[PDB]
């Protein structure tokens, strides 16, 4: 089997009505939120959503997506639910041309980096797929930890279906990552100390907190509750908790510092830690500029920083 184009197979494919400005495939799907999609073919992108193989590509006012389901089922386009399952997957109910025009109306630096950069939103994604994506993201690029998923998915995820030479497998559960091998084997996958923090978070979140239906839980707690949570796990700090708010528990004012925010502030904003006496980063100084981000563009903020990081990715 071969991966799908909109010429193959048009027969294959369904679309949902969405403009370039509501949704970009391109300033999204591998700007790192999510590390699974790859454009196999030009403008067609290929990723695993929840134990399903999706291929996207869009027109100017259409998304056209298609699905491989993998076991020996007749192939068929997108049903209503597979297609709600991508609605929400977008999270396409929410106008991000209103969210633009409501922080451009504060802030004129986004308001000049959003001409260029329309259609980025956020992903929602699946807690347990974000978590040890994020894991993996310390000290690290977009293309060294799409590796690290990919090698890790391959060696403890359930196979899917395989498309010309590539071969899709689901995330693993808990319980896979959390054996006794799991940091060894994590290790000959060249995930580093990561490994060991890996192995140690699925083994606390199954023994402590009672398995994936606490990250569930934190989906609907209050964002500073689910913060605080995540950080008690093996390798998950500020940074990584605020990842995983933002992109998996619906918390769309997380706003993850590091380094490069700091530089934007910085730079691009002329910030400085007022109340914190650090010149560079600090925890203190870090939840200060996660604040003064969260004041100037509201409960959206962990959104309309993503622009900025998508934007700057490309040059
Ligand atoms: N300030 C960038 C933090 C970050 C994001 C991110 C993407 C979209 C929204 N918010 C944060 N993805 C990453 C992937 C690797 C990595 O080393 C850092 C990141
Ligand atoms: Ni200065």
């Amino acid at each position: 089997m071969r991966h799908r184009t909109l010429s193959s197979s048009p027969a294959l494919w369904a679309s949902i009505p969405c403009p370039r400005s509501e949704l970009r495939l391109d300033l999204v799907l591998a700007s790192g939120q999510s590390f699974r999609w790859k454009e196999q073919s030009p403008a067609h992108w290929s990723g695993v959503l929840a134990d399903q193989v999706w291929t996207l590509t869009q027109t100017e006012d259409q998304l056209y997506c298609t699905v491989y389901r993998g076991d020996d089922s007749q192939v068929s386009r997108p049903t209503l639910e597979e297609l709600e399952t991508l609605h929400k997957y977008f999270q396409l109910d929410v106008s991000l041309a209103q969210l633009y025009s409501h922080w451009a109306s504060v802030d004129s630096h986004f308001q000049r980096v959003a001409q260029k950069f329309q259609g980025v939103r956020l992903l929602r994604q699946d807690p347990t797929e974000c978590l040890f994506s994020f894991i993996c993201s310390s000290n690290n690029n977009i293309a060294r930890i799409t590796g690290m998923v990919e090698r890790l998915c391959q060696a403890f995820g359930p196979r899917l279906i395989q498309l010309d030479d590539v071969t899709y497998h689901g995330f693993p559960n808990l319980h896979a990552l959390a054996g006794p091998e799991a940091e060894t084997h994590l290790r000959k996958l060249g995930l580093g100390y990561r490994a060991r923090y890996v192995r140690a978070s699925a083994k606390a979140i199954l023994e402590e907190q009672g398995g994936p239906a606490w990250l569930q839980q934190l989906r609907v707690a209050p964002y500073e509750e689910a913060h605080k949570a995540l950080c008690t796990l093996p390798g998950v700090g500020a940074k990584v908790a605020d990842c995983i708010c933002l992109m998996a528990l619906d918390k769309p004012q997380a706003v993850p510092v590091d380094v490069h925010v700091w530089q934007i502030a910085h730079r691009d904003y002329g910030w400085h830690p007022k109340t914190s006496q650090a010149k560079g980063p600090s925890p203190l100084a870090n939840k200060e500029l996660g604040n003064f981000f969260r004041n100037l563009w509201g409960p959206y903020a962990g959104w309309a920083q993503a622009v900025l990081f998508s934007a700057d990715l490309r040059q």
